[PDB]
DNA sequence: GTCAGGATACTCCTCAATCTACCGGACG
DNA sequence: CGTCCGGTAGATTGAGGAGTATCCTGAC
């Protein structure tokens, strides 16, 4: 029973036709439990009735003890080696295994089911101990290079020129084997033997990148493109050479170029794309046909679909842009009108490798999985959006009874594991791994669901099956720390790194073994690891770092980053910004601690001087997480904004006094300059004559000027911003201490004192500003804040306790105020302090 | 019958940022 | 019973780079 579409598909061969009519069954009797579609595969290729006809004579013999060949694997010879690597594989069954040669079957099957095949063989066959034993090569190296089309030239060719890249040009032999691990991988090694010095003379280009130019699918004509157009794009386009070599490094980026040559000025004023968009959307695989398909479906996409311009380029800057950008122009209102899926959900699941797939299995699959399975569409919709997703749902589809069943496991755990990159493998694994992880270790399914949840979660849960006897055993390690250093990203490689690098650091340089387990347990751990092994010495010894110091730096995400970028910055840092390790460790010890450190350096001085935070101020606003955004968002609020804006981020940092006098009134003037002195000299800064004189000025010029004294000892001045309190925004809460004289002081919620922090009403406005008064020694106050829930119990309670004996403050909350509960109060309240 | 170049899909590993979730100490 | 409070630890959320894999077309 074959279909017409199947007949129509295989007439591509005729003879293959004949021989599929006329021995179908000896075919099914030879290769039992083949499918259809291999059988079609087979036949509709070069020589697919002779690859047929030798697999039926020969499947009987290659089933043998030497192969032991699974139907699929010569079903896959067949189909793409073709007859003539078939028959290579039967006449050399003895040679290629159990040999010198020592090649595992799946090594032959992977040589020779390639067009040509043959002939890789019988070069690798021929060349083995020559490319093993003169040039030191693994015969992984060699497989992994004769195992393309074309192997044999490659392998003659790096055989023939391998000492020639290695002294003459610098180039180590991971290098070449990279290069050279390609289609047409012989013309691509002779065009980098040819251009390397052309290219790294005079056109100023690092070895790195040729190789990476190279290292792709027809490199050749690549390298030779970047050669022609590197100086139209770089003069007449104005293309940062780094952006055309991440153009070029793609496979077919002799057409990425040339598109990008023809299509800048056009994408550029036709569309109003940015050239860093075009770079973007042209830096991938195929780029050709994504920047060709944006020019032609953008008005398309944006007039009638109601895209922005930046999905439509979000969707278009991944692999087979031009497929994903059709497939969401065919199914956009397919999957709004009819689906309910909302357009940003269909651009989430678009956006990624394979975006055509993950739509068409999202639109198929939608009512199956979320009424036979009771799935919600956002889980549906989660799962999608990830890189090979349409493989994750189908896997989910096939999986879910069997796994909330068999196993125990709920949906939302299956739906968890499902929801990242190569989600299929990771829950395939778990199907299979589940039972002897649980039964012989002894680990939970929850533990085992953990360690399969993040990327890579089949490679972990194989690494922590194959090494947690040993872990657990020779380096007495506890099974919740090896499930601990599993469950992360990349959680394989920190594995193996802690179990070939344990003994060296807890004897050499003395670390615990919870200090290596505490390292290792983040994304990156095995990079964290081999940075602590390289620059322990160097860093405790030249920078003078206890090793608990540089631990602490490592125990992050980006510990690597974070030691090399504290290793690099120690002694500029200190020497020319005025601070003591102590700071540099604590900025460096938090996530993303390199950016951090990069802004404090690139913006301490402007901060400090244009500005007048105090070093003190920059390092703890930067030593908190995303210290880099936050360092970025109080310089961008400070150089240009609302000066209301710049008033409450200047309030936020602490210790700046804002006052408010009201009419001239010489006496008045006096008063807010002794409290102004006051407050500098609590800060230890002294304003001088000069400075003294200029206020003076300031309070008698410009009527309703608020001054705001810093730590450091700058005066702001704003001329006008309001004369009311802002608007609560439900997380800084103001307020404004009037005295007997009329002078205003503004305080803020937060940045409470911190020899009270174990009261529980530090940092209130109540609290300051009855503090304020002890301080000052005033006697009567009245302070007004803006919050609309009323004064808390806390201050309600425990605000008599910082006032002076015989004081009075008098709280008074807005008029459209109501208490949040029952402990709170919603009116004008004095409080009178007590002994 | 091989060899080369291009397009597409899937899987794995680092890095950076933000988001919860508890935890702590004194007064009517 | 009451945080306009911070600190610590853990968990998502997102992005980017790299590796692996297959298939199709064109040319001798
Ligand atoms: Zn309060």
């Amino acid at each position: 029973g074959f279909t017409h579409a199947h007949i129509v598909a295989l007439s591509q061969h005729p003879a293959a036709l004949g021989t599929v009519a006329v021995k179908y069954q000896d075919m099914i009797a030879a290769l039992p439990e083949a499918t259809h579609e291999a059988i079609v595969g087979v036949g509709k290729q070069w020589s697919g009735a002779r690859a047929l006809e030798a697999l039926l004579t020969v499947a009987g013999e290659l089933r043998g003890p030497p192969l032991q060949l699974d139907t699929g694997q010569l079903l896959k010879i067949a189909k793409r080696g073709g007859v003539t690597a078939v028959e290579a594989v039967h006449a050399w069954r003895n040679a290629l295994t159990g040999a010198p040669l020592n090649l595992t079957p799946e090594q032959v099957v992977a040589i020779a089911s390639h067009d040509g095949g043959k002939q890789a063989l019988e070069t690798v066959q021929r060349l083995l101990p020559v490319l093993c034993q003169a040039h030191g090569l693994t015969p992984e190296q060699v497989v992994a290079i004769a195992s393309n089309i074309g192997g044999k030239q490659a392998l003659e060719t790096v055989q023939r020129l391998l000492p020639v890249l290695c002294q003459a040009h610098g180039l180590t032999p991971e290098q070449v084997v990279a290069i050279a691990s390609n289609n047409g991988g012989k013309q691509a090694l002779e065009t980098v033997q040819r251009l390397l010095p052309v290219l790294c003379q005079a056109h100023g280009l690092t070895p790195e990148q040729v190789v990476a130019i190279a290292s792709n699918n027809g490199g050749k004509q690549a390298l030779e493109t970047v050669q022609r157009l590197l100086p139209v794009l770089c003069q007449a386009h104005g293309l940062t050479p780094e952006q055309v070599v991440a153009i070029a490094s793609n496979i077919g980026g002799k057409q990425a170029l040339e598109t990008v040559q023809r299509l800048l000025p056009v994408l550029c004023q036709a569309h109003g794309l940015t050239p860093e968009q075009v770079v973007a959307i042209a830096s991938n695989g195929g780029g050709k046909q994504a920047l060709e398909t944006v020019q032609r479906l953008l008005p398309v996409l944006c007039q009638a679909h109601g895209l922005t311009p930046e999905q439509v380029v979000a969707i278009a800057s991944n692999i087979g842009g031009k497929q994903a950008l059709e497939t969401v122009q065919r199914l956009l209102p397919v999957l709004c009108q009819a689906h309910g899926l909302t357009p940003e959900q269909v651009v989430a699941i678009a956006s990624h490798d394979g975006g055509k797939q993950a739509l068409e299995t999202v639109q198929r699959l939608l009512p199956v999985l979320c009424q036979a399975h009771g799935l919600t569409p956002e889980q549906v919709v989660a799962i999608a959006s990830n890189g090979g997703g349409k493989q994750a749902l189908e896997t989910v589809q096939r999986l879910l009874p069997v796994l909330c069943q068999a196993h125990g496991l709920t949906p939302e755990q299956v739906v968890a594991i499902a929801s990242h990159d190569g989600g299929k493998q990771a829950l395939e694994t778990v199907q299979r791994l589940l039972p002897v992880l649980c039964q012989a270790h002894g680990l939970t399914p929850e533990q085992v669901v953990a360690i399969a949840s993040h990327d890579g979660g089949k490679q972990a849960l194989e690494t922590v099956q194959r090494l947690l006897p040993v872990l657990c055993q020779a380096h007495g390690l506890t099974p919740e720390q090896v499930v601990a250093i599993a469950s992360n990203g990349g959680g394989k490689q920190a594995l193996e790194t802690v179990q070939r690098l344990l003994p060296v650091l807890c004897q050499a340089h003395g670390l615990t073994p919870e200090q290596v387990v505490a390292i290792a347990s983040h994304d990156g751990g095995k990079q964290a690891l081999e940075t602590v092994q390289r620059l322990l010495p160097v860093l405790c010894q030249a920078h003078g770092l206890t090793p608990e110091q540089v631990v602490a730096i490592a125990s992050n995400i980006g510990g690597k980053q974070a030691l090399e970028t504290v290793q690099r910055l120690l002694p500029v840092l200190c020497q020319a910004h005025g601070l003591t390790p102590e700071q540099v460790v604590a900025i460096a010890s938090n996530i993303g601690g390199k950016q951090a450190l990069e802004t404090v350096q690139r913006l301490l001085p402007v901060l400090c001087q244009a500005h007048g935070l105090t070093p003190e101020q920059v390092v703890a606003i930067a030593s908190n997480g995303g210290g880099r955004p936050a360092l970025e968002a109080l310089h961008a609020v400070l150089t240009d904004g609302p000066e209301e804006a710049k008033y409450e981020a200047l309030m936020r940092l602490g210790g700046a006094l804002a006052i408010r006098i009201s009419d001239n009134s010489e006496k008045q003037i006096n008063t807010a300059i002794n409290l102004i002195k006051n407050h500098a000299k609590s800060k230890g800064v002294e304003l001088s004559e000069e400075d003294i004189k200029k206020v003076e000025k300031i309070l008698k010029e410009n009527p309703g000027v608020v001054l705001l004294l810093t730590p450091s000892g700058k005066i702001h001045v704003f001329p006008s911003i309001s004369w009311s309190l802002p608007e609560y925004d439900g997380t800084t809460t103001h307020g404004v201490l009037v005295l007997d004289d009329g002078t205003q002081i503004g305080f803020t919620s937060g940045n409470g004192d911190p020899r009270y922090t174990n009261y529980r009403n530090n940092g209130h406005v109540a609290q300051k500003s009855a503090l304020y008064m002890r301080e000052n020694n005033i006697s009567n106050a009245t302070v007004y804040h803006n919050n609309t829930n009323g004064t808390c119990g806390y201050c309600n309670t425990m605000t008599a306790t910082f006032l002076p004996e015989g004081a009075t403050l008098t709280v008074v909350p807005p008029e459209n105020a109501v208490a949040n509960n029952s402990r709170a109060i919603d009116y004008v309240k004095t409080y009178t302090g007590t002994s």
